């Protein structure tokens, strides 16, 4: 990697002023603010000790590989402690969020499958750069001032360089969200974020209820290991359950590709 005297994503800590905090954790904090005054951005900083700073970073420099108008982009990095991630600044927050407010409460159902078809837009770039996001969420998809969603948090994102990635034995993951074989094997391939794709629909169709509703963990795998898939969502189209039910295919290669169902969910959007 180039050293920070030369990367151009390394900017002057004196240029960004925290303005408000957008989120607290076990790791650090997330704060909205400025950039050389003007430009308002997203900063996340690393408490000291609560984890590796090379983990920290290692997010950031993914995302200098992965850019597109559908992925939340890196805007600069300070490297020196205490290190600071400063990215683009979505305005109306998370989509899960988002979906519970009068504003999102209110969305069509034909501005629900423009947003599901932004995302799945996202994941096919995501898709043909061979890289896998494997924390596909509704709590990881942002929403613009304009109404528009892009893919965020690249903390478990991995570059594939044979079909799939293999977790550490202890890798724990949510339960609900993730496919079987990932669950089962720790085996995660852009076919396990495919899967979790379809979880996501049916947040954006209840406006961001917890999926398998009325069920735990240990119900959902086992229900899952019979055949049967998530009860159709109240009021969820049956087309789009239809697709839902294609993500949730057994055999990862029988499940489509991001491209299809961008195209699929575009077919949607411009019928409704
Ligand atoms: C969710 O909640 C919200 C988010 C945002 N806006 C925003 N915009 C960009 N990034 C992040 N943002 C990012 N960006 C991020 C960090 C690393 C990689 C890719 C993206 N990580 C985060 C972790 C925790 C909270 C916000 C984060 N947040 C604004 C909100 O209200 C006005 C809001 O509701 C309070």
């Amino acid at each position: 990697q180039k050293p920070w005297w030369e990367d151009e994503w390394e900017v002057p800590r004196e240029t960004l002023k925290l303005v408000e905090r957008l989120g607290a954790g076990q790791f650090g904090e997330v704060w909205m603010g400025y950039y050389n005054g003007h430009t308002k951005v997203a900063v996340k900083s690393l408490k000291q000790g609560s984890m590796s700073p090379d983990a920290f970073l290692a997010e950031a420099n993914l995302m200098k590989q992965l850019q597109h108008q559908r992925l939340v982009r890196l805007y600069a990095v300070v490297t020196q402690e205490p290190i600071y991630i400063i990215t683009e600044y979505m305005e109306n927050g998370s989509l899960v969020d988002f979906l519970k407010t009068p504003s999102g409460i209110k969305l069509t159902i034909n501005k629900l499958l423009d947003m599901a078809a932004q995302i799945a837009e996202g994941m096919a770039f995501i898709e043909e750069r061979n890289y896998i996001h494997r924390d596909l969420r509704a709590a990881n998809i942002l929403v613009s001032d304009t109404l528009s969603c892009k893919i965020a948090d690249f903390g478990l994102a991995r570059l594939i360089e044979d079909n799939e990635y293999t977790a550490r034995e202890g890798a724990k993951f949510p339960i609900k969200w993730t496919a079987p074989e990932a669950i089962n094997y720790g085996t995660f391939t852009i076919k396990s974020d495919v899967w979790s794709f379809g979880i996501l629909l049916t947040e954006i169709v209840t406006h961001g209820r917890i999926p398998y509703p009325g069920m735990t963990n240990p119900e959902v795998i086992q229900n899952l290991e019979r055949g049967y898939r998530m009860v159709r969502p109240d009021n969820c189209p049956e087309e789009l359950y239809q697709l839902m039910r294609l993500c949730w295919k057994e055999r990862p290669e029988d499940r489509p590709t991001f491209d299809y169902l961008r195209s699929v969910l575009e077919d949607f959007f411009t019928a409704t």
